[PDB]
């Protein structure tokens, strides 16, 4: 149950023989499949698949499996990858002043639940340094001059680059990202937004929810794209509120939802379970 | 622009000191007339009022939050001035001061998820209380507790002779003058005197949706039964095992896709959410116990 696996993730145009062709390849090579997920989107004519395969009994290393599988990938014009479960992804966390999401992720990492390397935390304030330095994770204070954002932008993108980041996570980071960053890290920048999108975009979404008098509020984990708050949704959830709940109390319930939803989305990402197509996700749980 | 003005207005009135009057008594026609008249006569402005009748036992429950500074006396004077009404109506009652922090003793064994959640809420000023200390049967959680400058007492349990451990937990809880003892996944037997001395002041988080799956390894039990939801139960500890008054419960969906280790992991999130919610209700004097059940005024 604590065994090394390779994960094969595929999105491609639907073809009749893909399951046959991939299963023949895997079975003939003693691919012990521990997990297999499938989805067809008949309206766009696309197919999606994910396999977890025992590494030790497959007669390939990671590079050799990639090479051996390339002829099938090319035959079916696949968007694909193979990863090694024992190869930790490098995560960069970004945070401003709110600590709830950051502390949650750091606890999960510290307790060996969240399987990854936290490369560093970047922040526009000094507030969260102490909690981050307790974990012996580098903490970087990159303050943002609102009159001149280019130096802040450059230093963020340099630090991300230096740490060879595989994922950038905005744990309630409230400033504008360097515009190039989501272009270079396409579907690798994960945000937690504090409303149940597409409702209540913009500033103070709990205030907006209170004024509209909704009976449930929520949070949305999504990939960041060039268009504000419009990126592919990875996970959402909600919590019930009533007339009895002041804004302060809604914000407080919201923190718990934000924490949970970000954690679920990041882990799905880390485990190579999330695929993006037509600005939407398939999430193989 | 209307959503920012609402941001200022909401901050403007926040954090004003209240007294909390909490009553349970035999239900009678004139209880509310008499209490509200008493408050009105002393110019007390009630900013929250929650009433409940239990028609099967014929009991009445109420909680009023009153602006402390609209009244002409301190907490002691309120108690003395209110005693005649309490006696007339045979009330089980109390008055607390929102500015007086309750002293919480936390207990933990090896699992850190509930304890870290509560410590974080405390440190970020969300959880209004003083954490007097953490008592633990192991040394594992020392480092995280001591970072917060909270005392940590390692009281190892000798499973052959449990009395030296029991005596020390009781001494420590007494020395810190605890108002609440919270078992943040503490897995050892409590001193039997503790839940009698601290009646309805010892709060536990149990890792099953009670009354299902009592005993050892509740997640393993759920997996074998093949249920499609699992949960956690926050409850007061009483002399009878697992049977105490339930404060809060919640659940998370599971399916055939989920291994026991996945279910245990989902469990940790339900446990910590449910414990936090239950502790907060208690700290705010929103929980009244009657007939082994709770009224929770939200």
């Amino acid at each position: 149950q604590g065994m090394r696996t390779f994960r094969l993730v595929i999105a491609c145009p639907d073809r009749v023989g893909i399951v046959a062709k991939v299963s023949n390849f895997l079975a003939s090579h003693n691919g012990w499949i521990t997990e297999a997920s499938h989805h067809s989107d008949n309206l766009s004519g696309w197919f999606f698949m994910r396999h977890e395969i025992r590494a030790d009994t497959l007669p390939f290393d990671l590079d050799g499996f990639r090479e051996a599988f390339t002829p099938i990938a090319e035959e079916f014009s696949m968007d694909w990858r193979i990863t090694d479960s024992a190869q930790k992804k490098r995560v960069v966390l970004m945070a401003s002043r709110e600590s709830h999401c950051l502390a949650d992720l750091l606890h999960r990492w510290h307790s060996d639940e969240l399987d990854c390397d936290i490369a560093c935390v970047i922040s526009n304030h000094q507030d969260l340094r102490s909690m981050v330095e307790w974990h012996d994770i580098p903490y970087y204070h990159v303050p943002v001059d609102p009159k001149d954002k280019e130096p802040a932008f450059a230093e963020v993108s340099r630090l991300v680059g230096h740490h060879q980041a595989d994922v950038v996570v905005l744990a309630r980071y409230m400033q504008i990202l360097p515009p190039q960053l989501c272009r270079e890290y396409a579907h690798q920048v994960i945000n937690i937004h504090h409303s149940f999108l597409p409702s209540f975009v913009g500033a103070k979404p709990y205030h907006q929810a209170s004024l509209r008098g909704v009976k449930l509020i929520g949070a949305t984990c999504h990939y960041v794209t060039e268009e504000l708050d419009a990126g592919p949704i990875i996970e959402q959830d909600v919590v019930r509120v009533s007339h009895r709940d002041s804004i302060e109390n809604m914000v407080r319930f919201g923190r718990d939802v934000e924490k949970m939803v970000l954690a679920r989305g990041l882990r799905a990402h880390l485990e190579d379970r999330v695929l993006v197509h037509d600005n939407k996700t398939v999430v193989f749980d």
